[PDB]
């Protein structure tokens, strides 16, 4: 933290001074990403009452939020473009709520800024955060400058991105301007809740791609405030990608090594509550196989000169949902979050540790709890101890299975892309697409019952139909080594309501099959929905009782209904903006189902 801004290049300096004149902060501080700066930020945050130390652990801290500021606010998140059709398809003609993004006109956007930002930082320091999305020297990396009046945001951006000097050395006119304020100028006219400033009634999270700009007001929380995380890495980036010939995706990236020494990388898009982080840092249950984590949320991908799809993880840390995390379910995540971690809205224990539903850290008898609301809590309370969207924010380099190339500037070659879902019936354990367009259809048809195409539903940066067109166009690249495309479902249930598939480390068996398919192996049989593993070619050795026929249902009734639902979904939500090739795939599936 320094008041000297002379190291900022001209365009970055211009942006900072614009924000200063608008927001009227008490002082202006340039962040350098150093260890000493982190200690300073922590001290101020503890003094402000925002952070509780967690003396059970090594340098971990707990923040709590105002109950009105606990998650991304989709209804207040908007794309700002001169033409509405550049941002979103036509409104559902039957009058249903728009579900592929919100549009705000430039006129309306500017008027909204003018109601909110003038003088919003009075009495507060403004912090300048120069940051890189990706290793700063990667050809796939992109820079930003975020200004904010939240030390909490500064601390978390330091973890989630690359911040400081090394970024400054690369900074020119080409960066994303990221303007943030909690919207609580001093003096306060009423007490805060949990020392957490916000302006919930006026929250606005705006994306202005034509201006390389993100503007976020009134929330201090994760997806709204850490502008690299979703605003930049998916919304702004997806539009850049469409214009510049790459892909910015809501995908984990992992490396899979066979017992015989070959390594393949795979990306996977999962909607919420499908075990995304459990897959990305899985400990495999097939002897000889290794899994490494490259990232568990965002993937930026571009074809190289040889036609290989190269991916980087543009983030430097994990901002993960805490509830459910345990040594039983994810020992790698437990190791990642054991030190130098900021927890938000989890429970606090009398022994100075944390608590959330599912946590299995041994604790002494007589240990007691305080909920994320600051109230005493005991098991059986109608409310959870930790908020369901409570988070850890931890450096990625603490994950024991980080891939050796997780921060390699060249990126890793992707040979499979996996779409995920959670269905009790109908959708097989694993299916491979018959080709590129068929796979793009599978991605567009993902569910979460809600539809979540490519797991991008809340994160489109431009017309979702045109994003599907971009995916189709991408497959036409001359001499591209296109990854094979798959859809997986870990969550089929049997007649008794128990899972047919044990999941977790056994998911490695599904990755092993996919690995073999990448290798050109003759291990599949055709079905109306795509290729499935032949019985015997999916390794079920050591899984006695697991019933192959239950893992690969082929139910005509289910698919007839699924087709009806998709047709209605496409018609209402994409209309004329749906690419013909996608509709053609639905029509093909319909005809194949007719003959089954
Ligand atoms: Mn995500």
């Amino acid at each position: 933290l320094s008041t000297s801004l002379s190291a900022l290049p001209a365009a970055a300096r211009d942006f900072v001074e614009e924000a200063v004149r608008l927001c009227r902060p008490r002082e202006v501080l340039l962040c350098d990403g150093s260890e000493e700066e982190g200690k300073e930020l922590l001290r101020g945050l503890q003094d402000d009452g925002v952070l509780h130390p967690l003396p059970k652990y090594d340098n971990c801290w707990l923040a709590r939020t105002d109950p009105r500021d606990v998650a991304r606010v989709e209804s207040k998140t908007v794309l700002v473009t001169p033409e509405q059709s550049d941002a979103v398809p036509p409104p559902p003609p039957s009058g249903g709520p728009p579900q592929l993004g919100n549009w705000m006109s430039p006129n309306a956007f500017q008027a909204a800024v003018q109601e909110r930002f003038p003088g919003c930082m009075a009495g507060r320091p403004l912090y300048v955060i120069p940051f890189s999305m990706g290793p700063p020297t990667s050809p796939l990396a992109k820079l930003g400058v975020q200004v904010t009046d939240s030390p909490y945001v500064v601390l978390s951006m330091r973890i989630m991105t690359r911040v400081g000097p090394a970024v400054l050395q690369r900074l020119d006119d080409d960066f994303v301007r990221c303007l943030h304020s909690v919207g609580r100028p001093l003096p306060l006219t009423e007490p805060l809740v949990s020392s957490w400033p916000c302006d919930p009634s006026r929250v606005l999270v705006a994306h202005i791609p034509s201006e390389r700009r993100i503007v976020s007001f009134g929330s201090g929380y994760g997806g709204n405030s850490l502008l690299g995380k979703k605003c930049f890495a998916l919304r702004i980036a997806s539009r850049m990608a469409q214009q510049q010939g790459w892909l910015a995706e809501h995908m984990l990236i992992l490396g899979v090594t066979s017992p015989s020494g070959e390594k393949r990388y795979m990306a996977a898009a999962f909607p919420s509550a499908c075990g995304k982080t459990n897959l990305a840092m899985m400990t495999p249950s097939l002897p000889g196989w290794r899994i490494h984590c490259v990232g568990d949320d965002i993937a930026w991908m571009k074809f190289d000169d040889e036609g290989r799809l190269r991916a980087i993880n543009p983030e430097r840390g994990f901002f993960g949902v805490a509830p459910g995390t345990s040594s039983r379910t994810n020992p790698n995540a437990m190791a990642t979050i054991a030190r130098n971690t900021i927890f938000t809205n989890v429970g606090l224990r009398s022994d100075g540790g944390v608590y959330w539903d599912g946590l299995d850290e041994p604790t002494e008898p007589g240990v007691t709890y305080t909920s994320w609301l600051g109230k005493p809590w005991k098991h059986g309370d109608p409310e959870p101890c930790a908020h369901p969207n409570s988070r850890f924010c931890a450096p990625a380099d603490q994950c024991p299975i980080m891939d050796p190339r997780w921060d390699d500037p060249e990126g890793v070659p992707i040979d499979a892309i996996i779409f995920g879902g959670r269905r009790p019936r109908g959708v097989p354990l694993v299916v491979e697409a018959f080709g590129w367009r068929h796979g793009v259809f599978m991605g567009s048809a993902m569910r979460s019952l809600m539809h979540d195409p490519f797991a991008m539903r809340p994160f489109f940066g431009y017309n979702a139909g045109r994003y599907l067109e971009h995916w189709l166009s991408t497959g036409l690249r001359s001499n591209a080594r296109l990854p094979r495309l798959f859809h997986v479902n870990w969550f089929l249930r049997d007649n008794e309501g128990r899972f047919v598939w044990p999941g977790f480390g056994h998911n490695a068996r599904v990755l092993a099959w996919i690995f073999g398919r990448i290798q050109g192996r003759d291990t599949a049989r055709p079905t109306p929905i795509g290729w499935v593993p032949k019985e015997g070619d999916l390794d079920l050795g050591g899984l006695p009782g697991v019933d192959y026929s239950q893992l690969f249902p082929m139910e005509k009734g289910f698919w007839e209904e699924e087709c009806r639902q998709l047709r209605e979904y496409y018609g209402e939500n994409f209309g004329a903006d749906l690419p013909r090739d996608v509709m053609a795939e639905l029509e093909g599936l319909e005809e194949r189902v007719r003959k089954m």
